[PDB]
């Protein structure tokens, strides 16, 4: 059941913005590790005396990396005369964010029909304003409200190429890396209390709870009308044998924040081969693979969807497989992206629900907790 | 003339420490870009609740990357009970350094016979103390004095494997990258006034001015007794046609600091081939190459040291060649390592002065300014 209750017209995920200490080094690392190309920049060379911002793209996935310059470069400016290309940027906010959280996501940006309308409707319905609507070069409108912790939900709307003031990068500096990643599937937040977080966000968006199917966590997923913008939120479960990883996140992050980004691949086997080739030469590491008994148990569960060879390929790459009643989910998780055990990345590919593929086909992996434990009985074997 | 006036026994350069916002991403980027292997770590997994530190090595070159965790992880600790492996580390100093300067070198570390003696003699001779001598696990002694700006000269002495509390990394995570770099040749600082900087540093070390052979800068080089520890210092020259790049550095860095590291290669052609292969896939970029007329003019200057083919190879890789009366210097400069136009890297290889190779063989490139301008007359050609 999807009541289609969006209080304003939402299109798709637009970009994810990381707040960094040094945008250059994070962007270069992510580009090599994930196979994303450098596609746009806004920095000193484009006249921006406030922040350095670099955009990586893979298909429709857009990762923006931003870091502040010395405030002294822009000390004469006021907001009416700013050289910042992202008018919501603030030196103090950015330094405070990074000192508090380390490297992480500041903005989850979605494209909407009218960012000014989305902002007004959101705040009228309880959203905490973060940055009011601003029209850039009479062409793009940008506005921000608080999502959870210090993460903002960013609205972007276009009258009719990233943002005004960004330049496409010299293709001599733009190497056409591509490991198969194509779009952001969903973005997951961690909060101390799930109930109030859901009420707040569902309150100002009109997003509905996405229909799904005892260790660590509870969660729920908020979804837009066509269920293409998907926002799961986790809370810790206290008192368990193993300490809740959600609680570990909250401790090391200094509170609520974005936990992970799920990136859709058009070919998850190619993506994982290419990413694993680079893990120890500047790329990303992956979580330890499930035991072989997990893959022995895969035939009974998805032997009608994957061949023996395709299953053996899952075992080689450490891929996890889950399934609801509409589709199948292939997934894998990286180790944390930076120093703290906070943010990480998931790679996914979904099988089924065609007609295009409907959002959330196969779910979010609710069945992989019990399948993993009832598989770690390989201790005996 | 070298008076051999070192006020304490200095051995060689030991390591360079970068202060970062996220040590993981900077270290991974540098590892791939420069061909350095991950060799040691001190972080949460080793019991350090204060800072994350990762060591890269190539030959005898040691690059350490350090970033602070949330202070809350260590809020119960006091200095007597610290879990930091580097006792001079301070959360506030590190965050203040990075907010002020961005990514850069905090410590230039040299090995000495007795770090406690070196510290005492230095401070007795005018050195501003930064961190007093501390004995780690009854095995290593570490002390720090101010060098210039917020950069410290770090003394390390060993009774008899980096530092106690560091662990050698799992060789599954340690890929044996190597593009030919073997040691730190020299480390260059930028200051507003050269005179007082030289007097201060030569004052407390006893380092002497190294014997060498109108645009932008003046400099001088301080050297240890065997001239293996080499510390050039630059000051801006004001009022010139083109604005002094030293002054640009000082503006974007918020004052004095380390400008560049010169890394010796055992095979500069291999190093540059390998680094240039990776420039647009996560590595480092290089300064624009000199015009072909520069290389046309190379035969007359170093045709007795390099073959036509070796000269053509210099032209392919953009290598600069200088020469004093004792040896020849091959060199090249990277673009800035991070967001700000501040720190960069030089790759060098020296030819001559054998007997081992004496320090500074070929100089530091004093002759490449005039050779470059008188070559940019290729405009006519
Ligand atoms: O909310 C969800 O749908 C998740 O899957 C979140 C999650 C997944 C794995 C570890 C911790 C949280
Ligand atoms: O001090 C020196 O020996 C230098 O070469 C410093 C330097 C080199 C190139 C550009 C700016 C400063
Ligand atoms: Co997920
Ligand atoms: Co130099």
């Amino acid at each position: 059941k999807n009541p289609k209750s969006d209080k304003f017209k939402v299109k798709r995920f637009h970009h994810i913005e990381f707040w960094c200490g040094d945008a250059t080094n994070v962007a270069r690392r992510f580009s090599w590790g994930l196979g994303m190309r450098f596609s746009a920049k806004s920095d000193l060379s484009t006249g921006n005396m406030v922040h350095a911002s670099y955009l990586l793209t893979s298909g429709d996935l857009r990762f923006l990396f931003t870091a502040p310059y010395s405030p002294s470069l822009s000390a004469g400016e006021i907001k009416p005369t700013t050289t910042a290309s992202i008018p919501s940027f603030d030196h103090g906010s950015c330094r405070s964010f990074f000192s508090s959280h380390g490297l992480g996501v500041r903005a989850v940006a979605i494209e909407v029909e009218d960012a000014e309308s989305a902002f007004s409707i959101s705040v009228a319905n309880g959203a905490i304003p973060s940055s009011p609507p601003i029209v850039l070069n009479e062409a793009v409108t940008i506005a921000e409200v608080k999502l959870y912790g210090d993460v903002v939900l960013r609205y972007v709307s276009y009258k009719a190429e990233f943002l005004p003031g960004f330049e496409r990068v010299e293709d001599a500096s733009s190497f056409p890396l591509d490991y198969g990643i194509r779009r952001l599937d969903h973005a997951v937040g961690n909060v101390p209390e799930l109930g109030p977080a859901l009420t707040y966000v569902a309150g100002f968006t009109g997003f509905h709870q996405f229909a799904e199917f005892e260790s660590g966590l509870n969660s729920a997923v908020l979804a837009s009308n066509d269920e293409m913008v998907l926002l799961p939120i986790n809370e810790p479960v206290h008192g368990t044998k193993r300490k809740s990883q959600i609680q570990t996140y909250l401790e090391h992050n200094e509170g609520a924040g974005l936990q992970h980004l799920a990136l859709m691949s058009e070919d998850i086997f190619r993506t994982l081969r290419e990413m694993r080739k680079r893990s120890s030469i500047g790329g990303f590491d992956f979580m330890p693979s499930p035991p072989p008994t997990y893959y022995q148990n895969l035939k009974k569960r998805v032997g009608d969807v994957l061949s023996d060879d395709q299953i053996k390929e899952c075992e080689e790459l450490g891929i996890l497989v889950d399934r609801d009643d509409q589709g199948t989910l292939l997934q894998i998780f990286t180790k944390p992206l930076g120093d703290r055990p906070t943010i990480f990345i998931e790679i996914i590919q979904r099988v089924g629900c065609m007609m295009y593929q409907s959002g959330g086909c196969g779910g979010f992996g609710k069945g992989n907790f019990s399948e993993l434990f009832k598989s770690i009985e390989e201790y005996e074997k």
